């Protein structure tokens, strides 16, 4: 039966075992078949593993002497082998959809296990009484090729043998026909087994899909998706529940890794069971849930189903798009399904599967009559697939096994199979690859190992491996760890289980074991001679806590010492043992080891604790220092003098002058070891370095012996061979080197000499000079270079400079003055008293309580003061604190750090604690709703809580607030203070800031307030203030103004129905809550008061303002009255907030009346404070019920008394008699007086020592205003110093036998855009950036698109692109100055740039989901950020009148801090223009989301309201919009200026707007004359010029029509062209030959030239064309002196890219 060659089969034994393929699990590897499982007529239900391809068979003999079987010998086998595969699947590539013939032979290999068919002549089958065995090998073997005999008489070999045939295949080599036989097994029943003898029985192929139906690229029958309720950002999934088949989508990672369950098997119509067929668009297809077995059916929701044979099951999938092409659908495709049975489509359910439980997942979901949605394929792995199974039937041996070696010995060939797994396993862990540590603690495998109650060890193995980052199964093995003890006799394995963990396991490991430790070290100390087992035991000493359990050993270890051997003399023999050690002897020299390296570790295991180590540190004796012995005991001895605290003396603008003298070298240094963790990179910045060129008496003596064995390690550095001696020197070294630093650091001194000791470190660290396996070798240059650019660096850094600083003190202005925070040294003093405040502890009862006492206050009394800039310093006095708090005092000591003056720059770093602090959250939650951690944890949450929005930002709360607000309410729901004391509200609070209001940017809030316990109601009552807490709180979770949720929300749970409860007894719940109870309660008319404000848009909407109709304001009437309000009067302008949303959004809801009257007498009933609050509560009141005008008619008789009350309130006095308290007076009246012609607009569309601080102060600005704007430039110069680069390791480091002096920029360059992989690149990125703009420079400050494209050549254009997508995080503060600099040298030169996209379109795929995001940082800065600055603006100065200007002081460096986002998007702007060229490339690829349309929404976003002549005026009128706007008409212009059909229609369209406005300004072009709108002028035209010529430079009809009717045009058009060229044609006092501009002249000429150009076709533009057309009166003759000074005319063309269009005119009109 044939097929060509790649088809899909499969092949079924009839006669008397009739039957066909099974597989074997993944574990077992054994051929059978189960004749009870199915027939012909009715397939077997496990089909896939039955079915396989055309195999033609592949030559192969490499792999076969290879496998019989310097390297070289087997290399040359292994790769003949590897290549042995290529031209057999080269070859075998060739026999694909290859009609195999009978008798041609073909492999046969196992598709669903993927392994081909073998036959075993040599060894014996056992069923069969003396047969062959027959096995599935997938590298296969040559038994493989299966002779392609036939069976029956009418067909034959040679004949490609038809469609379902029985045949005689045979191999040539088993010698035997393939064998079938009655005989069946005994451990999975179902099954007879297989295997080839010279027997009697009968296959037929049962096809399944085709050769060609072997496409990929589509869904094909069978194949692996992945069932997204995309719109729920959820694959659906059916968790059987309640031990039960639940169907139900999982809660929402859109490819990311979904556990097993969300997977599921697919099949489509064919008239047989068995084949299947090509996916395809009428096919309708079924599928089911392969894990279960069962398929999920549609009682009319999603289900489950135990088989697939009923037909309610099946869905028909109406694609989502029609397809151009044949119906077959593709892969990972989407499409809406009808469940056709149902024939209806399924709609997802908003339900829960399980709902009982708290916050639950799984969720009801199922068929739905109604038409309208689809949901994406996601095709899967195969591969993915066969490990899954494996892992399965690893899991069934393992487990089966499991029941064997618990239940009994199992025997000896299980434990063969069983090890081969065992080993197979630990082999399938072979580095990256997270998945994998997935899938065996998912298939059973964990557990089942576990379960099978060293040899042990292999299990083991398999063990540790996955070990890391796995915090939840650490716990079993409590028990289990005595057994290393026990399992150390057998061998060392179970030790590094120990120590993965000591490293990435620390912490929850130092809990459990205690004193138990003593135990298998007493049984290793006495059972581990030498003690190695007991060795990773000392490594695994880590972190602070450690030191204790260490240390009580020591204290047996006493009892332990004895050893019955000798180390001592003390110098004679310690040296003897030394020299007889130097003789490189066996047997005893051998022990000697032991000893060095038992010491080496536990002895620095000691961390910054020496006393004890101290104490145990005694001789610094130093001489054979060996192995940084010697260098660990002047380190501990180190520890015993002078925690080196930080540095930092001064701060002030000082800091930054020296800074940018220090010019690169810095950043040399800074990225050869804060980055080039690479060698290579921080190497080259030791090329910087080789061109560069240019108790402390006691301590002091152990440090001669130091710098001696630094100039030794010198001269060993004349040995360039730092050949493995690099690896002992080099390790000694490396802890000098550190503790050489660390060295000077501890001990550094202030005068020349530490110093000078510097100038040695020039020669040292330049004496200090300066693959396969050489990575590994490379470890140690590269700790050597944090070592190194650390040493370096420590003493490059902040030790370089400190003296030229106020040595230059000489004098200024006045008098002479050569150096030849008050007193910062007396709290620098109580500040070193805060070091030696480090270094206690809690038993010196003596000194614990008594003395320091709270040093507190001069912090307290120094907060208010600028920082001393030992404030790192201070936090050391901090961190301490994180152990515990017993005694009371803590606060006391601890609050003085609550005092400070800076958050912002200390809560970055105090978001150190984040983990520990969410810890001292959840602890401090644990205990709140001693003292110290829940009130310094809320303390710790307001300073961070009160910041930027990256702060907010960084609150970041997937790490945990989920676990914070969920732990923290998990206790502080249910635990709640009564007024006026109390505390969830705070630590809740303060976090929630989210801007100070309002509803934004609280996105994060759905999610963790959407897993919760909610908040008491009804009966009884509970406790204060959490439920007020819990209020206000509620708003900021669900006040996002974007979803609609937030109307569910500010309804779900509360509701309408929250009202008639905060009509009374919250008055009683306050007065049995507190003493202050009218506080608890006027808060609670507030809370009551306030489910509009928060996402007061998002609580409307659709649909929520209709659901409380007449109920909610006829309601407000009953709590409309108060008073003593101060509090509750800011229930009044928060019910005046809460007041103001309550007519704005009722278009079309009203039927009831007297609203107006009740706010109407409040107000004035109102005593208390100045109106100015309640004026503008009660003004902003007028001005909104003011603007309506016709539905506040309706709503009331008359109003009448809100005419002479909003003059009262508008026409006041002085505060409202004399309080005189403002200044910037005219920004009041001006903006009021725009927002009231914005008002006028609104109403028809109705319906001694001190000195010392103050000339320091003066020369400060005088040297500091003069030296630092000075020094900058010549720094530019030499940056450009660097631009030599390619030359200037060609001068000096000319470079010999071909070394690569030029093109060094390309190589730094890839080496920079992998060093941002640290999420600080900080200055050094921003470092990067000014250089760029000044290479523009060579050309510029000074060919420079040789150099445009020279880097663009030399690595250029793409590393650049690449790395924009990180300025999100990093640099988004500096993403502004990147874009500028970036654009700069690129410009003017796209051919260039034409390159940069051609490299960039490439990567198809990996650019097109990118294009997405510039587009929402525009459209994200569009939105919003015409909102911002644009309305306070369109309130625009001072709109009154002209003949104490009083402009307010200061607006325009506001305006510039608005616009810095704005500036982002326009800037951006300019770049878009510089870029542009050809039409793919305007084209904007068939990207993820490249609209166009969000240009021309920003552009239409301070438009916005502007339909008219042109009155944000102000915002008009405001200037950054003015570049912003005409660079987005020029680079909006590039795109439009290649006049693509579709992008002119686009454009108009999709903004539906922008187009019609930039049509409404130039009728009415500036109101503002003068200046600027002499600009006005030039942009509003030059700008309209050339984008409406681009736009309308084609032929359709559908185009010009959206912006004609914009304009009454042809007297907007004639009018502006006769009051434009009219205002402009009368002065002719411009400048001549202005290359430059021309405005209203090229400008009105370019509207005579608009009008020229629609006259292609139509009508309406005959009707505006007829009087340039024709006539003699004035305005047509003048409009006649242009038809004769304007062209009028078009010119000839022969039509570019495919003779096409026809014509546009072209400026020549004299």
């Amino acid at each position: 039966s044939f097929l060509h060659i790649g088809d899909i089969c499969s092949l079924y034994a009839e006669g008397s075992t009739n039957g066909f393929i099974s597989t074997l699990g993944l574990v077992d590897d054994r051929c059978v078949v189960q004749p009870e499982a199915g027939d012909l007529n009715n397939p077997p239900k496990k089909f896939r593993d039955c079915l396989f391809k055309l195999c033609p068979m592949n030559r192969y003999s490499a792999q076969k002497q290879f496998w019989k079987a310097d390297a070289v010998l087997l290399n040359k086998l292994h790769h003949a082998a590897d290549l042995e595969k290529k031209q057999n699947e080269t070859e075998n590539r060739k026999l694909l959809g290859t009609v195999i013939q009978y008798g041609n032979v073909i492999q046969l290999l196992h598709l669903k296990s993927n392994k081909y068919l073998t036959v075993n002549k040599r060894l014996p089958a056992l069923l069969e009484k003396n047969a062959m065995r027959v096995t599935l090998d997938e590298a296969g073997n040559e038994g493989s090729w299966f002779y392609i005999q036939p069976f029956y008489k009418l067909r034959s070999i040679g004949d490609s043998v038809v469609i379902g045939d029985k045949v005689v295949l045979n191999p040539v080599n088993a010698g035997q026909p393939l064998h079938a036989s009655s005989h069946q097994l005994v451990d999975n029943p179902g099954c007879n087994e297989v295997n080839s003898v010279n027997c009697n029985t009968s296959w037929k192929i049962v096809l399944f899909m085709k050769w060609s139906d072997n496409k990929d690229d589509i869904l094909k029958g069978g194949d692996v998706v992945r069932l997204f309720h995309a719109e729920q950002e959820k694959f659906l999934t059916c968790d059987e529940h309640r031990k039960k088949q639940h169907v139900f989508l999982r809660t929402t990672s859109a490819t990311s890794a979904t556990s097993s369950k969300a997977l599921w098997e697919v099949e489509v119509v064919q008239h047989d069971p068995c084949r299947g067929g090509a996916g395809y668009w009428n096919s309708l297809f079924r599928f089911k849930h392969l894990a279960t077995g069962h398929y999920l059916a549609a009682v009319y929701s999603l289900v489950s189903v135990p088989e697939g044979n009923d037909i309610s099951s099946i869905f028909e999938l109406d694609p989502t798009t029609l397809r151009g092409g044949d119906s077959l659908v593709p892969r990972n495709s989407y499409v809406r399904l009808r469940h056709l049975c149902t024939n209806t489509w399924v709609h997802s359910t908003n339900i829960p599967i399980d709902k009982e439980e708290e916050k639950p997942v799984m969720l009801k979901i199922g068929t739905s009559p109604l038409k309208e949605e689809a949901f994406a394929i996601v095709p899967v792995s195969p591969a993915e697939v066969r490990d899954l199974d494996f892992a399965n039937d690893a899991s069934k041996v393992l487990g089966s096994i499991a029941g064997k070696l618990e239940k009994g010995t199992i025997t000896q060939n299980e434990r063969r199979s069983v090890t081969k797994l065992l080993e197979d396993l630990v082999y399938f862990v072979t580095k990256p690859n997270r998945e994998r540590q997935k899938l065996m603690r998912e298939q059973n495998i964990l557990k089942q190992i576990f379960k099978l109650l060293h040899i042990c060890r292999l299990c083991y193995r398999v063990l540790r491996h996955s070990q890391q980052d796995y915090r939840k199964n650490q716990e079993y093995i409590a028990k289990q760890f005595g057994f290393m003890q026990k399992q150390i006799g057998y061998d060392v394995l179970a030790e590094d289980t120990i120590t993965a963990l000591l490293h990435n396991n620390r912490k929850l490991l130092e809990k459990h074991i205690t004193a138990a430790e003593i135990d298998t070290f007493v049984s290793l100390v006495r059972k581990n001679r030498e003690p190695r087992f007991l060795d990773y035991l000392s490594d695994l000493c880590v972190s602070m806590n450690k030191s204790i359990p260490v240390t009580q050993e020591l204290i047996c270890k006493a009892v332990l010492n004895p050893t019955n051997a000798d180390i001592l003399i003390e110098t004679k023999l310690v040296l003897s043992r030394f020299e007889f050690e130097g003789v490189s002897t066996g047997e005893n020299a051998l022990e000697a080891g032991e000893d060095e390296e038992e010491v080496w570790l536990f002895w620095r295991d000691s961390n910054k604790e020496i006393r004890s180590k101290s104490v145990r540190e005694l001789a610094q004796d130093a001489k054979e220092g060996q192995k940084e012995d010697r260098d660990i005991l002047s380190y501990y001895r180190y520890q015993l003098n002078l925690f080196a605290r930080m540095c930092l003396d001064r701060q002030y603008l000082a800091i930054n002058e020296i800074s940018g003298q220090l010019d690169v070298d810095l950043i040399l240094r800074c990225m050869s070891d804060e980055n080039l963790p690479y060698d290579l990179r921080a190497s080259f910045c030791r090329l910087m370095l080789h061109m560069h060129v240019d108790s402390k008496d006691e301590i002091k003596e152990r440090f001669a012996q130091t710098m001696e064995f630094v100039e030794e390690y010198l001269r060993d550095v004349v040995c360039q061979r730092f050949p493995f001696s690099d690896k002992e020197k080099n390790k000694l070294t490396f802890e000098v080197v550190n503790l050489a630093r660390n060295l000077i650091y501890f001990g550094f001194y202030n005068f020349s000499d530490l110093l000078r000791l510097t100038k040695i470190l020039l020669a040292i660290l330049d004496c200090v000079h300066v693959p396969e396996k050489e990575d590994i070798m490379v470890m140690d240059t590269k700790l050597k270079i944090i070592e190194i650019l650390q040493f370096i660096l420590n003493v490059r850094l902040d030790y370089r400079i400190s003296c030229l600083l106020c040595i230059f003190k000489r004098e200024f202005d006045e008098s002479n003055s050569q150096s030849s925070g008050a007193l910062d040294f007396e709290h620098i003093e109580e500040q070193a008293e805060g070091i030696f405040g480090g270094s206690e502890e809690n038993t010196p009862l003596d000194l614990d309580d008594h003395g320091g006492r709270t040093f507190l206050r001069v912090l307290l009394h120094l907060t208010m003061h600028d920082y001393p800039p030992l404030v790192s310093g201070a936090l050391q006095l901090l961190f301490r604190h994180f152990s515990q708090r017993q005694e009371v005092l803590q606060a006391f000591k601890q609050v003085q750090l609550l005092v400070t003056s800076q958050d912002v720059d200390n809560y970055k770093q105090i978001k150190q604690d984040l983990d520990q602090l969410r810890s001292i959250v959840e602890k401090s939650e644990l205990w709140v709703y001693v003292k110290e951690i829940l009130i310094r944890l809320s303390k710790l949450c307001v300073q961070e809580s009160a910041s930027v929005r990256k702060s907010r930002k960084q609150q970041q709360r997937l790490l945990r607030n989920m676990g914070a607000h969920a732990v923290v309410l998990e206790l502080l729901q249910i635990p709640y203070e009564k007024a006026e004391d109390t505390k969830m509200q705070e630590i809740m609070r303060l976090a929630h800031e989210f801007l100070q209001n309002f509803c934004a940017g609280n996105q994060q809030n759905q999610a963790l307030l959407h897993k919760h316990i909610n908040l008491f109601l009804n009966p009884g009552i509970l406790e204060a203030v959490t439920m007020q807490h819990i209020f206000m709180n509620n708003f900021q979770l669900c006040s996002e103004i974007n979803e609609r949720v937030v109307q569910h929300f500010v309804h779900c749970i509360e509701t309408h129905g929250r009202n008639v409860q905060y009509i009374k007894f919250l008055q009683t719940i306050v007065k049995a809550e507190g003493k202050f109870i009218k506080k608890c309660q006027d808060m609670v008319m507030a809370e009551l008061v306030n489910s509009g404000e928060d996402v007061l848009v998002f609580y409307n909407d659709r649909a929520s303002f209709q659901t409380l109709i007449q109920m909610m304001r006829s309601e407000r009437d009953r709590m409309d009255e108060n008073s003593p309000l101060m509090y509750h009067i800011h229930l009044v302008e928060l019910l005046a907030v809460c007041t103001e949303g309550k007519n704005v959004y009722t278009e079309i809801k009203c039927n009831s009346l007297l609203p107006l009257d009740d706010i109407v007498r409040v107000v004035t009933h109102e005593d208390c404070i100045p109106e100015v609050k309640i004026a503008y509560i009660n003004f902003l009141n007028h001005c909104y019920v003011d603007t309506e005008v016709e539905m506040k008619e309706i709503y009331t008789s008359n109003h009448m008394w809100k005419l002479f009350e909003n003059f009262l309130v508008d026409i006041c006095r002085a505060c409202n008699n004399t309080s005189d308290r403002k200044h910037a007076d005219s920004i009041l009246e001006k903006y009021v007086t725009e927002i009231v012609m914005s008002i006028v607009t609104t109403f028809f569309s109705s319906p001694s020592r001190d000195y010392r601080n103050i000339i320091e102060r003066l020369q400060d600005i005088v040297s500091a205003l003069e030296d630092r704007l000075r020094p900058l430039v010549q720094a530019e110069l030499s940056v450009l110093v660097d631009v030599l680069h390619r030359p200037e390791l060609l001068f000096p480091e000319n470079t010999d036998a071909r070394r690569k002096c030029e093109s060094g920029g390309f190589i730094c360059k890839l080496i920079k855009h992998t060093k941002q992989l640290l999420e600080e690149n900080e200055e050094k990125l921003c470092i990067k950036v000014l250089q760029t703009l000044r290479e523009m420079m060579t050309k510029d400050r000074g060919m420079s698109l040789a150099e445009v494209q020279c880097h663009l050549d030399k690595e250029g254009a793409s590393n650049l692109v690449i790395d924009l997508i990180m300025n999100a995080s990093s640099d988004r503060v500096f993403h502004e100055s990147i874009l500028l600099a970036i654009a700069l040298l690129e410009g003017g030169n796209t051919t260039i740039q034409h390159s940069f996209f051609c490299r960039l379109t490439e990567d198809k795929k990996s650019e097109k989901f990118f294009k997405v995001f510039y587009d929402r940082m525009k459209v994200a800065q569009q939105e919003i950020k015409a909102t911002v600055t644009v309305n306070t603006s369109d309130l625009g100065n001072k709109k009154k009148d002209d003949e104490k200007a009083k402009d307010d002081l200061e607006m325009s460096a506001v305006i510039t801090i608005m616009q810095p986002i704005l500036r982002f998007l326009q800037l951006l702007c300019e770049n878009h223009n510089r870029d542009l060229q050809n039409f793919l490339r305007c084209q904007n690829n068939k990207t993820n989301y490249n609209l166009v349309c969000e240009t021309l929404q920003f552009l239409d976003c301070i438009c916005g309201s502007t339909t008219g002549g042109l009155g944000l005026l102000g915002l008009y009128i405001n200037e950054k919009n003015v570049a912003l706007i005409n660079q987005t008409l020029e680079s909006l212009t590039e795109y439009c200026q290649g006049p693509c059909h579709e992008n002119q229609n686009c454009i108009a369209t999709h903004e539906s707007n922008g187009i019609d406005i930039i049509t409404a300004l130039i009728l009415n072009d500036i109101n503002p004359l003068g200046k600027k709108r002499m600009d006005l002028v030039l942009e509003l035209k030059n700008n309209a010029s050339k984008l409406l010529l681009a736009i309308m430079e084609s032929r359709h009809d559908s185009e010009n029509a959206e912006r004609i009717l914009y304009n009454m045009r042809p007297k907007e058009l004639v009018e502006v062209i006769k009051k434009a060229y009219m205002q402009g044609e009368v002065e002719f006092e411009d400048g001549e030959n202005g290359e430059d501009g021309a405005a209203s002249p090229r400008n009105v000429g370019h509207n005579i030239y608009i009008l020229a150009h629609q006259l292609a076709r139509h009508n309406k533009e005959l009707q505006t064309m007829l009087k340039p057309g024709g006539q003699v009166d004035g305005d047509e003759a003048l409009e006649f002196y242009a038809k004769h000074t304007a062209q009028i005319e078009i010119v000839r063309l022969d039509r570019t890219m495919e003779q096409i269009v026809f014509p546009v005119p072209s400026i020549c009109e004299f």
